[PDB]
């Protein structure tokens, strides 16, 4: 049996009508849901979880307060700690992103400066394949550099001028003899090297006593190898150290 | 006063009975219930907190929607921002990790890759203690390297053979004298120094004219050092690049 | 509105009228009312459901995130980088992440660095590396030069590095370490007399946090000469 609705129920209650036994039986069931509802009826174990009920009768959520759940006068919120990673909006629950990390679809990541020499790929974080001229620029404090497949070379102003350390790539090493280093298309003043067998030379610093290095200036210069007699002929331009 | 049950409250109204007023005193107040538990009694400040009542008279929840709840036809819900950091599975709500993250039981973390230089200890993220290694090979585009306590070398394959750039370790340097530095067995053709006193001299770049470095191919070499006459005898492997 | 029970109790005091038992109906009815459960109603709301001994259940969606217990309605994470405690939920640091007021990476003088724009080298993190070249122990740095030094037998060797266009001198008596000459050297060769320093080698001292360094750095440009006056610091 479902019990009447009220407009029913209140008919069996109309004047000069004959009450029976099973209206006032439908009435005593219908006040007893409220009851019912709260657990409260013979053989029931009280308010379901997640229920109280207080002392005035009122039926109240109980929110574990240890395990993140808040109830007020605003509702049902989650209990974030604050600036402890986390961070709540209309929008919903989220990371709060600080220095070094950065958030996007992909979720919680890792944000590097790539000028700065670093990678983040599925593998994880990583130096990338120039970090290694960030730490050449650092060494000889140099605030211009060049690079190609056969040599780089890190320049420093200074004076009236400007001198720099140079590097061999690939097996290549630079020429020593005057006119084989160009800045600016001018020749170099002074250069010293390290010596091999029969007039070989490899130039490991380079200067010019009145060109200036530059973002953009061009960098010519012959390379030598120690098993051919061949030269490449390099023309690159000066870049800004990272 | 506790309010009888159902079956003994209908016992009171049997057929007939000439209920009293304290049965039809039970009755209200067991009808009251229902009021009380939405706090709609004299006395009382309405529903609780967490609640809402409609105009229809139906208990509602209310979740803070600006608070990280929601609640729809499926249930009371964490309201997560979409890919804002945060997920959500049967299995309850976690960080999502994005390139260079991990998660484990250790909380979230940073996932470093083996070979680029990098580590993570409690105490951060760092660079490993063999970094100088792949930072040294992408200086002399080297794809070989070896590395003992004495020296460390720098392989680049061109031409026919391939030429090598050298470092000392703790206070060593590579002697060039013809026989004291093979390649597979193989006497050096071409070499380039630093010159020392009377016949001191240390290679700085060695070459082989039709020998290729390749991973497990050997390096052998007499390491000399400036305080003592004394040699080091070194025979180690090519390993490639990292 | 239906009378309060008080007022109820009044009219069916020790015969009720029709609408005395209307607002007894009605003030029953409220259970009903509230549980969704009449006519022109659809069932409980959501979040809400109903057992069949009638008791009303809170509905928690237990895939996305809320369980309730005998504790109460609480948050379900996933132990998988979130924690919750009485301040509630919080994210938990790994290795190299630090939580304070976001979520940031953590770094150790190991070469590193972490600012608004990311991770990247810091600008010393070059002096690591040439020590782990050379397996250095020591190191001095200053605007003209980089030493980095090598206990090795009796005393001492170390490889040089010129800086911001200099070079170390050679010639006996201008490389100092803890006051004293050096005894052998090593160089890089240029004009005239022009030679460059790279190895440089004491006998019978030791490097050392706190020993001096003093030196002469020269340049290709012009004639004269730094005058160097540093001290040892352990490798980092």
């Amino acid at each position: 049996r479902a019990l009447p609705q009220a407009d029913a129920l209140k008919e069996r209650f109309k004047a000069g009508s004959i009450p029976l036994q099973t209206d006032f039986a439908d009435l005593v069931d219908l006040a007893n849901m409220g009851r019912q509802a709260v657990g409260g009826t013979e053989g029931q174990t009280g308010p379901a979880n997640g229920f109280t009920l207080s002392l005035e009768g009122r039926l109240e959520l109980k929110p574990n307060a240890a395990k993140g759940i808040v109830v007020d006068k605003d509702g049902i919120a989650v209990k974030v700690e604050a600036s402890k990673g986390l961070q709540v909006t209309a929008s919903g629950v989220s990371v709060q992103a600080g220095d070094g990390i950065s958030v996007a679809g992909t979720g919680v990541a890792v944000k590097v400066e790539a000028s700065k020499g670093l990678q983040v790929t599925s593998n994880g974080v990583g130096l990338n394949n120039t970090a290694w001229i960030k730490m050449m620029c650092g060494l000889h404090n140099a605030t211009f550099y060049v690079s190609d497949t056969y040599v780089c070379v890190f320049f420093c102003n200074h004076s009236t001028g400007c001198t720099a350390y140079v590097y061999g790539r690939g097996g290549y090493y630079l020429s020593m003899y005057k006119g084989d280093v160009k800045l600016n298309s001018v020749d170099h003043n002074e250069i010293i090297s390290m010596v091999g067998s029969g007039s070989i030379a490899a130039a490991t610093m380079v200067s010019w006593k009145s060109t200036k290095a530059a973002a953009g200036i061009s960098f010519k210069y012959l390379g030598k190898n120690l098993i051919t007699s061949t030269s490449h002929s390099g023309s690159v331009t000066l870049v800004a150290a990272p």
